[PDB]
This record gives C-alpha cells, structure tokens and sequence, in this order.
C-alpha cells in the first residue's frame, strides 16, 4: 500500500541537556516534522510512501531530502523553494515539566509554509491508497491549508492527525478549521488525543469524543499519553496500554504510533494488534532524541513483544 | 525584599559519567556554592539579593563574578584576593551510592576562606531584609566565621542553613560552633535536615529536633531528602512531599529549596504554599548537572504544578 | 568613556565540525551580534558601554540579556518584545572555502528587527561619548534604520561599521542607504573594509577608498582581512599587519578589532598603537568558535605582544 | 588467594546513545571480555589474579595489556599473536528491548581464539587457588576449548561460568559441550543462571536446576536477572535480591557478581554476605557503559550497604 | 553519464582524537570504502552511478544502504549476505606520522569479500559509460577479483584505481595481480600514484611511470600526495598543484580526486580543468573525519576556486 | 637500565577548547607531572623505571597509581598520605598567546608536597642507574627539596631538569636553590632551556649558558623551544632542529624530550641520534592534549623518521 503525506518537514535542534535553553550550549540535529515521521513509520512496516512538501534551497533543505530518500521515502514530488528557507525548531527537554518536551519554532514564512495547491498534482495523489495530513499543515499558512483541501478532494481515502499546536494558532481557530475540514471530508482514519478532543468537541472523555467523531471517521485512534491509546472501529473499543520506559524526549511518539498503525492496517493486521504494535513503536520513540532514528521494523517490534 | 548572603562561591567540576573519578575522563564546569545558589533561587522568585564573598584574581574568580552578575545578583560587595585561588570542587555521581553525589574539595587557603569581618560593610548589611549564611561559612576559617558573626550582629533578621560538611570539620566542631552561633543570635529562619539534627542535637526525629531548634528559630525548614520537607512555624507542622523524577545530580537541591522558600515568604506566600513551590525548585534541581542552571521562576513552578 | 550601540543581538549556532551543514550534527551556542560584540570588546579595555536592542520574551532573549549583563554591559535600555522571537543564526565553517565562515540567518520579523525610534531614549543617548551602529542595523528593517537616525541626530560623536550583508539587502540599496547616512551625519569613526568599499564607492584600493570616505569620517579603519588593517587619520595612513594563526572561525573578528580600537582611543592610546592592539584582539578571535569568548583585556594583549 | 582465568579478552565499542547502530554515530571504547571482568572484580576485593589469553600485536592488544596491568592483574602469562587481531565487539543498547543490550562480535579468527593448550603452563596453573573459565571460551574455537581442558586437568579447584552465547554456538552444542565438561571435571563453583539452566538441563526452576547441577559442582550461584541471585551450598540455599537502579548497560553485570563473589569467599566472608556484596557489584555495574570501570572495592560495597 | 563501481563498502570508525588507538576512547562512525567514495564524488558533479557490492544482514549493512541511497547512488544491484558481517575499519590519525592516517581492518571473510561473478549482471555492466574498480577489490578475495575480471570482460570502457594496500597483500602479489589485470584489460582511465608506481613498475618518477603505464591506459592520473596530481593524456602532461589546508584526516582524498575527475570528464570538462576541480574536492576532503561528508558539488568547487 | 625519579604526580585537567578558562566548560583528565612523564618516556625506549612520589588516599591518587602501573612504571615505592589530597592543575590553551599553554595549580599542601626524606628508601635509590629530579620538586615544599637532597646524596649518577615554575617560587629563589643543588651535586645530565638559563645564569645564549653549566654537569641538554634543542658533551655541540606540526598543547614536550634522550643514552645510542629521536618524541607530544598518551616507542620514532 502507498501512503502520501502533505506537510512541512522541519530540521530539529534537540538540546543535549535538559533545562531552560538559556543554559543549554549544545544541540543535536535531526530531521523531523509530523508527516516526515509518518512516512518513515509507514515504510518501516513494509509499505511505500511519499511526501508532498516544500523545502528551501539551503543545506537544511537538502539534508531533509537526503535523509528521507535514504529512508526509502519517495522525495520526487517535493519542491525546492529558492526564495525561502527550510523551517526549523528547537526542543527544550524536561523543563519546566519533567518527562515533557517543548518545541520552539523558527518556521514563519518558511519554504514549508509556501506549500500550495499548485504543488499537489492529481496524477500523483491518485497513486495513493491513503492520503494523510495534519492540523499542523492546516495551521502554517493558507496555501498549505488549500493544498490539504486539494489533496483530500482528489483522495479516495483520507487520514488526518489532529496535531493541534497552540503556538501556531488559537484553540478557537483550531476548533473551527478542523471541524470545517471534517465537515467537508469524511475520513478513513482520524488520529487524535484527549487534549485535542477537549479543544475541538469541548470533551476530554475518550469514549464521548470518539462517539462525536464517529460521524466523520471510520476508524478512530484516541491517544491517551503515556497511558497508551484506544482504537474505535465497527462499534468496538480497544485500549492498548503504554509501557514504563526511560524518557529522553517524547517528541515524535504520536507520529510513530500513527504511522505504524496505518502501515500495519494495510498489512492486514487485525485492529487490536495493529495498535499493540503501534504502541511499541511510540514506546521506543520516547527513549531517544530524534523523531525517526529508532522507528522499529515489524521484526524489531516482535522482538520487543517476546521479551516484554 | 533584599537577601544578603555570606559564604564561599565555588567552581564546580561535575563528572560527565557516574562512577569512581579514577575512571571518569570528562568534567563539566558550573558556578556553585551554597550562598551563591541561595541568591539565584531568591532572585528567581522576583526578589533582590547580594552576596558578600571573596574570590581569586584568576579565571575561576572572574567566572564566578560574571556568572552571578549575569543572574542579576549584586556583586559590588565582593572582593578579589590578591594571592589566594578561587575555591573549587569535583562531583562524583551515583557511586558508590546510586542517586547520591559526593563533593571533593580543593578549597584550603582559598580566596573564599579569606573572607573577613572587614569585608562586611555595616550600612550595606542594614539595607537587607534578611541576612543569610551556613555551617559551611563557619567551617572554612576563623575569619569567615567572624564575618558571619559581624553580619548577624548588624542584621535585624537572620537565616541559616546548617549545611554540615564532615569533610570540613568534625561532628563535634560542627555541633559546638553551630550551637554557639544560634545561642548568640535568634533566627527568623533555620534551614536544616535530619542528618544535621542528629549531629547538632543528637535527635533524629523531625518533630523532636524541631522542638529543640525552636529555642533558637521562628521558622524551621526540616528537609527529608527525596521524601520532601516539613516546615514548622508557630504551633503548626506541615509536610510537603517530594516528587519521583530521574536523578542526575542532587547537589544544589537543598539550596534550591531554601532560597526559593525564603524568596516566596517575602512575596507574601502562606508557609505551606512557599514550601510547596520550594519543593518544585529542588525537584527540578536533582534532574540536572549544575546547582543553578534550572532554578525555576515562579511562573515555571506553576506550570510544573499544573501539568503535574 | 561610554559607548552606546544600536543593533540586533543574535544567538549563534556554530557548527562543531567544518563542512556543509547537511552533514554537521552538532551545534554550539554563543551570544553574538555585531553591536553586542563591539560592546564587550569596548568594556574589555576598561571603558563603559550599553546596548539599545530589542529581544524576544523567550529563552534566547533572556540568554542574550544574562550574557551581556554578566559581561558588564549596561542592559537596562534593552526592550523585550512581547510577540516576535529572538533572531538567531547558524555558522558553517571552512566550506566551501577553507578559513572562511558563513552565517545562515533566521532573523526575519525578529524581535531585534522591531527596534524603532520609540526604543531610543534621548537622555540615555546624550550620556554617551560615542554612539555606534552598523549596516546590519540599517538593513534589518525600516524601524531599526529609523532608530539609528534618531540616535545619530542626538549624538555628540558617531561611529559606524559598514558591515554589509548582501543576504540582508542588495548592493545598490546598501550603497544608497550607507551614503544617505554618511551625508546626513559626519562620523568621528568609520569602520569598513575593501569589500564594502567596492560596494559603496566602487573602490577596491584602500587609499582611494579612504580618500573618498574622508569627507564623512574623521578617523577611518580600513580592514584588509587576514593581512591586517589600515588607520587613516590626520591626512596620514598607518598599516598594521595581521598574524598567522590557526583559524577556527573568523566570525566576529571585525567587531573585535573595531570595538577594541575604539576603546583604546578613549583610553588615551596613541592612534597607531591603538590599531596594533586591536589587531591582537581580532587575531585571537579567529582562533575560536564564539564572537566574544576570547576578547582580551589590555593586559592580555600585552602578554601576546611580549611573546609574539 | 589467586584466581587464574582462561578466555578471550575483547575490546568493547559501546554505543553512546540507545537505538539501532545504523543511526548511532558515536562509540565509547572499553576493555572487557568475561574472564578479564572476573579478574578485575576479583582483585578489587583484595586477592590476586592472572589471565591466560592471547591478544593481537596491535593497538587493541596493547590496550588490553596496559589496562589489565594497571588494574593489578598478572599479565605475564598472556601471549601476543603476530598474525591475528585482537577481537572486538560493539554494544547496541536498549533496542529493540528496553533495559537489555546486544553484543555484535568481530572476533572470528581473532588472536583470542588462538589460545591453545601450549599457552597453558603447568607450573603457573598449579600456583592458583582457583582456575576459572566459561562457555564463551569453549565456544570460540577448539584450541581454546582444549586449553580449558588442559587447565582443568591440572587444576585442583575449578570455577566455571556457563555464559552461554547463542551467537557463538547452538543451544544443542552448548548443552552438549558444557555437560561434557561438567562430567569430566568436578567444579568447586558453578556460576550460571535460569536461561542457561533451561538450555543445559531443560529446567528453568532455580532449585531443580541447582539440584541437578549439584552432581557436578560444590557451590552453585544461580543468577536471576534483575531479581538478584541464589547461592546453593551444603543442602542450603540463600536468595539475595537485586536493587532497582537506572540501567545504562547490563553488559558485564554477571561477571561483576561472579568475580566479586569468588574473591570474597577467599577473603573468608560468610557465604550469604559474600553474595550480598556481589549483588552490590553487579547492581553498580548495570549503571554505566563499561564492564569494568565501576567495579567496587569491598570498602565501596560497604558504603553502598550503609546507605542502602 | 553512468558509472558502475565494484568493491567493498566499509563502515569506518574514526578516532575522535589523534594518537595511538590504545589511548583513544571515542570513535566516530562514517560510511566509506573506495568505490562507495567514488560513487558519491561521481554523483556530486551531476552524473548517475551504481555500486556492485554485498553487505551483511546487520545494522552496519543497512546503514551503508541507507547512506548511499540517500546520496542518490543506485543500490539496487547490492546484495545482502546470508551469514557474513559487514566489513569495518578503524582510523588512527597523526600517529606516529603527523598529517597521515592508518586504517585498521576487520574485514576478513566479510560480506563484501563474498562479492562474486554471479553478482555482476552483464546487461547492467554493459549499460554503463564507465566501469571502475580498484586494487582493494582485487586483493580482498578471489571471488571479488573474479567479479572485477567479469565486469571488465563485459565493459567497453574501464577505470582502475591501483589503491595498493600492503595490509591486504604483499608488494609482490600486488605488482603481479595489477600487471596481470592491465595486460588483459586496456583502460580508459588509470588512477594511481608514485607509491604504487614504485611497487608495480619499480619506478617512482611520475613521468617515467606514466610512460610505462601508457601501454595499458589512455588517461593516467598520477597523484602526488599533498603536492597535487599530474594527468597524462594524448602526448600531453598537466600538473595541478595541491593547497595548504589544515589536515584532519587524509583518508578518502584520493577517491575524492578520482571520482570528481571522472565525473567532470563526462560533463565535458577539458582535462586540465577537470583535474583542477578534482584537486579542490580532495583538498576539502582532508579537512574532516569522513570520506564522503564534504565531497563538493561543481558549484561548491567553483566557489572555492573563485576565492582562493 | 633503571631510572628513578622523585617528584609530584599531578592530575591534569586539560581545557577542551582554547581561550580563557572563564569561558571553557569542558575539561579532559590526564595523568601528568614532570617526573611521571619522564618515567613513561624512559620505559617507552625499553628501559626500566620507578618513581618516588606521595599521592593522596583519594580517587585521583589511585588514578595516578593505576595509570603508571599500566604503563609499566614501578609504583611499589610510592606512598599514600591519608591526610592530604592528590595535587591537580588545569591547562588553559592558546590564550592569551597562540601555541602556548598555561598551568593553573591546585597543589598547595597536597600529598605530593609532603614527600619527605622519610619516603626515600636508601636501598631502592642505590639500585638506580640514574636518579632524576627537577626544580619543581625543589620548589613545592621544603620536605620535598630535602627528599631530593637525600636521594642525590645516595645516588652515584644524577639527572636534573631545571623546570622553573615562577608560579611556585621567585626568580631569585629558583636561581639560588638550583645553584645550591648544582654546587653540592655534580650532575651526569642537566636538562634545561634558554629561559631557565637566563634566570639561573643571567644568560640566554645556548653556548654561554652551557659553558657556565659545564662545571656542574657532564652532559647538557639545552632545549630551545619550537626550534629544537642542543646537546653539549665531550667538548662537542650538536643542534637537532624541531619540526613544524599542528599544536594542540605543548605541555609535556620537554619531559618527552628529556625522558626519551636519557633512555636512549642507556640503549647505547650515539649522542646525536639520541637527541634526534628525543626531538621526535617531543614533536608528537605537542600535537595532543595529554603529556603521556602519545609518547612514542623507539619503533614509532623510527617510522616517523622514515616518512619525515
Ligand atoms: N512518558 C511516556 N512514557 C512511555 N510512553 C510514552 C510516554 N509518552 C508517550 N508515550 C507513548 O507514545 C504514545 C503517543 O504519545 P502521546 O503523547 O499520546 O502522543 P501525541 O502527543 O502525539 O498525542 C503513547 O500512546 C505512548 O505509547
Ligand atoms: N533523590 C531525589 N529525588 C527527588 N527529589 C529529591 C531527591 N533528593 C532531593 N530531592 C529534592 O530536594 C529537596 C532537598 O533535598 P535534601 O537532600 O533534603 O537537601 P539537603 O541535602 O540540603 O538537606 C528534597 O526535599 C526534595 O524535594
Ligand atoms: N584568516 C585570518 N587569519 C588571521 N587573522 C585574521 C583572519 N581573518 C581575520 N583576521 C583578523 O581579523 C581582522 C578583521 O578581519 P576582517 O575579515 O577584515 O573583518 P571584517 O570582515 O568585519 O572587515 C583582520 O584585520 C585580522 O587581524
Ligand atoms: N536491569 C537490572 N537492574 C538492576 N540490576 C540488575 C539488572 N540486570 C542485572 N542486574 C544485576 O546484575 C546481576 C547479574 O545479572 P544477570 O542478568 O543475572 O547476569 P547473567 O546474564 O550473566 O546471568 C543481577 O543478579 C542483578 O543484581
Ligand atoms: N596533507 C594534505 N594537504 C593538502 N592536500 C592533500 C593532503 N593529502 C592529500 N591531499 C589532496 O588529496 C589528493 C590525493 O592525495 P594522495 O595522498 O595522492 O591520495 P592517494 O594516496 O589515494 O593517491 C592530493 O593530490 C591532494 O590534493
Ligand atoms: N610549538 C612547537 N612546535 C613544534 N615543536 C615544539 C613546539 N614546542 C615544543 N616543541 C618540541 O618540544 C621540545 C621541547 O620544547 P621546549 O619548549 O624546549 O620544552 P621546555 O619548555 O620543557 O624546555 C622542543 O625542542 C621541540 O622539539
Ligand atoms: O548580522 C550579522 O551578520 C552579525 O551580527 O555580524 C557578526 C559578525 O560580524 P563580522 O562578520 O563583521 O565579524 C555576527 O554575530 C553576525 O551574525
Ligand atoms: O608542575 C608542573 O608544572 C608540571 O609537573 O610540569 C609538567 C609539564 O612540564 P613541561 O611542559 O616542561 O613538560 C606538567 O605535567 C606540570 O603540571
Ligand atoms: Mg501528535
Ligand atoms: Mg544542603
Ligand atoms: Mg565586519
Ligand atoms: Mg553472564
């Protein structure tokens, strides 16, 4: 199966030590961005994927290109923008809240925010089994929002990660635009959590949010944080619980789960063991700096499962 | 409110790996010293502070001056000793006792130890709301001890952290000299713990130690290690529990608590709320190498209290 | 004497290894920005300085403040911008050209670019012996350009580093705006080089460039890169050669020279000797990553001269 | 007392971050190999020891010699092979299984594997109080297996750590070769665990495995993983529980326990106390990268026990 | 144009500090091996290429695949070995000879040595414009040598880097196997040096070595180490001098020259200019640890030449 | 042949980046001190050596013991002082003077300074072929001075490195004390340089300084700094020139030369060859941090000489 994602790839600067950034002197570079992470989680389970994204005509842009190409992602439908730089962010870890991370963005007016419907080619989108994007892509600019509408219009099957970021838009704006997108397009997959349900449906309860969402989405993945996740489908509920592991950086974990779940679905996994495997990938993710560098293959997940 | 502390600022050489120093090859420099730590913690809560301290005419001494001045500490009452070197120490972490650190001093004949009553200006000391020192300052030299006596004679309100270091003086010396200071000068605040209570009073129980200490102090902070702290004030007793977090280096945690509690008292906090917030400060402290680098602002503490 | 400078403080991310950034994974943080660099170089010779700059209400903003305050720079006339982020930049070293570096900016719509006439206190500016800015400040925004005009309108004596950055503006607008400034305001000091001389006057010959510039500036420092610099004053020229040293990062060397040179002038140094000493400062600067970290005191320069 | 071990010394390259090696860029070097771990653990409790091993005529060879010599290990009966390299291995940490590690060997045809009967001096082996080897040594080559047979024939008292590596030989071969060894040579000490018992006897219950092994060994140490260990001696059994500590790398922990236990036995420690202390050594071991760097002295073990 | 190389891809472990490996504790991982380096230098000048190689079924094997795929090399003719490990090497730098490096191999019976004629597809080989191998491939095994003979029997145009490694065979066998190859297969390009000329022909002088080699090759590149390189073609000689730059690691530089030179020939560069450009690539190569990480594009080479 | 040195072993904290220590955050540990350095240099040329030194009962003390024992140094005549710390120092590199280093001591009242005649075993000293010390040991304390007097009284053949440290004693005391020692004890070897000659003799010219020193020493090694060294013996003079290498840290270089020269004299080397070889040892020394880690063997020197 082939996944096509639409969004902004970012270069990540991950603090080498925890604490406020004013006292961190070293930063470790990684390639990330939600849809880039989804792509890699998707191929790791043995499917194919491409990303529609625009990067700058700079080192960070070519870094993102080389990294994803090396991972086996189809990068041939990416664009290079000569008049705008690649977006970046910094990660401050475990401060002021232990176990949590904070993203600090330098993405405004980036090459990535300049993604437009003109970059969404019907001939390519038609080749996909699933077209995926996020609330991040909706939020970064109106051209990128337009690009999601275009791709979703073309798409037979649609996947959406809520991925709300209050640093990119108000909670009210986030509610309005997502409800707007869900109104226009019925989804095969909705990936969200209780934090975003609270913003969108004024509803923190996983069972209630999932019921309010069942009209827009066939299969709903409700992430609970460290506790794990619940999948809702065919009038069933299934809770897959998290694991206790050393937390280095949780950034990337929701995408690791999201991407792994979607890929196993297309490998014919039953819903519950797709989630069980997806939780393994997100568990491993929090253990490291880097959103992508220990996304597990199916065999690695199964090794974990034997011993854990 | 203005805090004035007297003590020895030290440069810290924190092992980059846990284990016996004989097999650690890399060390990370920080600026520390109990009274320097108290100042920054005090400042972080929106109050003002100065330190009366002597450093060497050397790179480490200017390091200490620049760092503190950068934190907004008043450094205009510091001295530079013409010939004695700035005091330093090394931290061996998690060995041979996990979750604990050991300080290895190179402070004998240091510029810090040459602090004397002649460095204590009377009108400066009158300008403070609270004057603070510790058992460390008493232990390093006769002149430093004298300096603390002079400051405490001039002070209207006095604070003292027992901070007993058996590497600097014997248990009897400590009991003697601390008891002598407390008999001479009633305290507004005593900051101590169980280990120092047993050495000074023979008494290990929090309540029994606190009752004895109330002959000398109005408000008693009885620290308990990872379990947290108890404040005793008036006829009340209040326990504030610690949090479970990954432990990097506990060095500094007691000052993080002490200094934060003190600052919040002068911001008008109830004793229990001031202790609660102070526990947050010392919790974040144990998570990092460096005694000062992740001292939180009041806002940071509240963020922690919400998302925790 | 007191220097006041106007410009944008930047946080620097300096590659830990040479080469194209797409293959560099580790980045080291420094506090930089031309006017910030001038400030520190000026105080290192024992004069006073302040900076009029705007930073963000973010970790990188308070980093800039703490660092500059620690260095003894007057920071009380800085502003904190509630909405825009602190400007940042990356350094790629020795690639594709050995011994050279290149700055990669993320400063568009930064807090620093939102410096305006409103941030320039008239009484504060009157307090300076020398008011200093550069071509970077002119180029970053209209309000920051406006701010320099205001400052220069009030100033008794003016200093200007041409500091042309062709990533910030075109050669023609650099030529036009610099000459517009020079014709409106006579300078006590002009700091430039043969590169910027080519752009502003078409003149690559340092003597002819100086002759052209002498209508606008009393004292002209014409830097020549590795080979040293020339001071033109009193109808005379003095050339001071550079030194051959291992080159880590040349970034900041120009500010090291200009700032040190200015400060020694006010210290009563004879003109040509003041340039000799400033060359030592720029020499030392190229030997490390960080624009400020090894700025020498007058005594350090003399140790260098004794031994070199 | 004197321990002589026979085995392959290995240079270890320890992944500086967790995750699959294809995305780890940094490796930290350590001297290891099971019998070298035993030697150092043994010397740390105040007895003497030597190793019979062969290393390459190469930097890694000389590294092992100098390190072991520095630790106080008799290295005079080691051999330098001119035609084969020192064997090495890489450690992949916490991936795919959290808290566990994986060794990736580059040891085939190594100098270590060329250990042979002729390298075993009768006189030297007779000077030992205890002659010790492992399943690793039987598995690496015939010559090394035959070397163990020769030394065990000459030895009065024998010690054996099963140390089964499925990467070195099959379960069936390991079962065959170990049972064959035990049938030929009565052991004073068998050091093993529940995994190796399952392979060798088809029995994973500690007590039943111990009873079955009692035909061949006089004192049986049954390691349980994180849970601790049980010692079987004189129809008696004694469980000594492990400690919960942050796990950096478990590699070496079983040798740290085994060597410390053996040495304290020869120091005249009561059996239960000898195991309590050996558990401290292995507890400390899992806390760092490096099999040998934080092996505790008896004194260090006692400090640990006072506090914990 | 399309290049096809045949040879062993190796994982490189690069000493982070100079000196004998026995006192170097940290190693930095890179992807290298001569033909792999040629491939990437070839792609950097805008041509296509692929590599015929086999890697182990291990992290280091998938690391090599991802890296090269990421760089744009065709990896579809690479194979995974069922049982043998990916070959690796360590680099000791600047000891005992300043500015020089030493490779220490763990490659015997590697996956890469098991490259064989049955892995070389005739139609793919025939599709290439140039087919290239080295003396390393000839040396590692007879299956690999067989594979080179096969590819060279099929190829219309051939290229060969002598790349003699005395750790892999004797001077005598190198002389014999290379002369045997040259007299069977006429080459379009011979890439070599004065060291290998001495071994193969007993002739160290470049002109006279080139004269003797002209019997087997149309275009001879005679590298000179730091001094640069001479190309001999069509009765002409052209010397292109090296540059003085700080040397971090010269490992990789000759491949960098070779691959860049070959690629620019197919871009229609005049021979002399191709060599000058090739020298820029090798010049930058020596400045970093990593054989591939700062291989320049043609554009980057032009930037170098413009300001140097 | 056996060298016995008497001195203070120090633990070295080497700055990981150049510049003023106030801005260096990372330090790298090495075992050092002049007589320790001589010992290892002596051993490296295949002779035997021991050291009489007192270290603390601390991690750094045991670090020193293990290191020197690992290098093959006889360590059995060292002492542990239970009441005083092992001495340490920091190295600040390339600031304020390029290519030079400075040592910042924390050695006052160290265990090494408590070296006393009591610690000099008469029997052991009589077993030496050469008993060596330096001006550092005369300067650290009066007991250590007396230790050198005792050992020199017992010895038949003596060696002395002037090694003047103006941070340890005044120019006049250094002159006075060294002339005292030279008058009391005829030296077989005097190792010095033109800086120390200027202080002791008022003479910085090599020939004139040697002429004056010839009344006191049989063989004089006059080090010149980077440009090399001269030997004076048997009415002969021989200058061996230095080499141009990249300089990391010159600390240790004079001891590398000293120790290597002495040891090669005892291998029966001509005086000129011994010096030549010694220069290579000191050339390599300046290229790394660490006084000891790249001391070459005779074979390493021969390789250097072959290529260089
Ligand atoms: N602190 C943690 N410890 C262990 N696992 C975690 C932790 N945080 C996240 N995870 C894993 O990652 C998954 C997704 O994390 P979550 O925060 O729910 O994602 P998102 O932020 O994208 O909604 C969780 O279901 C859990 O399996
Ligand atoms: N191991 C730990 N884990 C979590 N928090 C800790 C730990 N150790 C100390 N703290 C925090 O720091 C505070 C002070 O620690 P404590 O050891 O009492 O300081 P002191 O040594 O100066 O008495 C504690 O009350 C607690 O909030
Ligand atoms: N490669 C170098 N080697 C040695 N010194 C240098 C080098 N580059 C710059 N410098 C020193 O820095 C000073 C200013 O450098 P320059 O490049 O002219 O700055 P700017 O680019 O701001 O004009 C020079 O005059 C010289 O003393
Ligand atoms: N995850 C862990 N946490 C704490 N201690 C551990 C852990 N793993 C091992 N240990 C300690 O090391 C000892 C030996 O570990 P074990 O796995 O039994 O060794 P082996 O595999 O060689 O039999 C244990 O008994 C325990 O004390
Ligand atoms: N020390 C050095 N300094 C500068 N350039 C170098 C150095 N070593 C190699 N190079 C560059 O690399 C090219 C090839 O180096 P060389 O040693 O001839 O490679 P090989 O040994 O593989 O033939 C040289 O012609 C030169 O341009
Ligand atoms: N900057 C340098 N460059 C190259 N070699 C050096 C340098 N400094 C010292 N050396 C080498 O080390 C030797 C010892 O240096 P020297 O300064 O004479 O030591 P000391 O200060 O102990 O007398 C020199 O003779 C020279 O061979
Ligand atoms: O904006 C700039 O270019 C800048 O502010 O100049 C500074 C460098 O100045 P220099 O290139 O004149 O040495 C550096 O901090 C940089 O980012
Ligand atoms: O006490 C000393 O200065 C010392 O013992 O000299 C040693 C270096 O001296 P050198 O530079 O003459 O070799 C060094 O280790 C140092 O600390
Ligand atoms: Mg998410
Ligand atoms: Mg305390
Ligand atoms: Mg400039
Ligand atoms: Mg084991």
């Amino acid at each position: 199966a082939k996944l096509i994602t639409l969004g902004e790839i970012l270069i990540e600067f991950n603090a080498l030590s925890p604490g406020p950034l004013r006292h961190v002197s070293y930063f470790e570079k990684h390639v990330a961005g939600s849809e880039a992470n989804y792509c890699v989680a998707f191929i790791k389970q043995g499917n194919e994927c491409g990303i529609i994204a625009k990067v700058g005509d700079d080192e960070f842009g070519y870094n993102a290109i080389e990294w994803l190409r090396g991972q086996g992602v189809d990068v041939s439908h990416m664009k290079i923008d000569p008049s705008a730089p690649t977006g970046i962010f910094f990660i401050q870890r475990h401060y002021p809240v232990p176990l949590k991370s904070e993203s600090i963005y330098y993405r405004k007016g980036s090459a990535g925010s300049k993604l437009s419907p003109e970059d969404v080619d019907e001939e390519y989108v038609k080749s996909a089994d699933l077209v995926h994007s996020s609330g991040i892509t909706l939020a970064i600019s109106s051209t990128a929002k337009e690009a999601v509408y275009k791709a979703f219009e073309i798409a037979s099957n649609r996947s959406f990660d809520t991925n709300i970021r209050l640093k990119l838009w108000s909670a009210e704006e986030a509610k309005r635009e997502i409800l707007k997108l869900l109104s226009k397009f019925h989804l095969k997959f909705l990936i969200t959590d209780t934090d975003d349900s609270k913003i969108i449906l004024g509803e923190s309860d996983p069972d209630k949010a999932a019921k309010a969402f069942s009209d827009y989405a066939e299969i709903i993945v409700m992430k609970l944080g460290p506790k794990g996740a619940i999948v809702y489908y065919d009038g069933k509920k299934y809770y897959s619980s998290g694991y206790q592991v050393p937390v280095e950086d949780v950034t990337g974990a929701g995408d690791a789960l999201g991407g792994t779940f979607l890929s196993l679905y297309y490998k014919g996994f039953e819903m519950e063991k797709a989630l069980d495997y997806a939780i393994v990938a997100s568990t491993l993710n929090v253990m490291i700096r880097g959103d992508q560098e220990n996304l597990p293959t199916t065999k690695d997940i199964e090794t974990f499962l034997r011993e854990m």
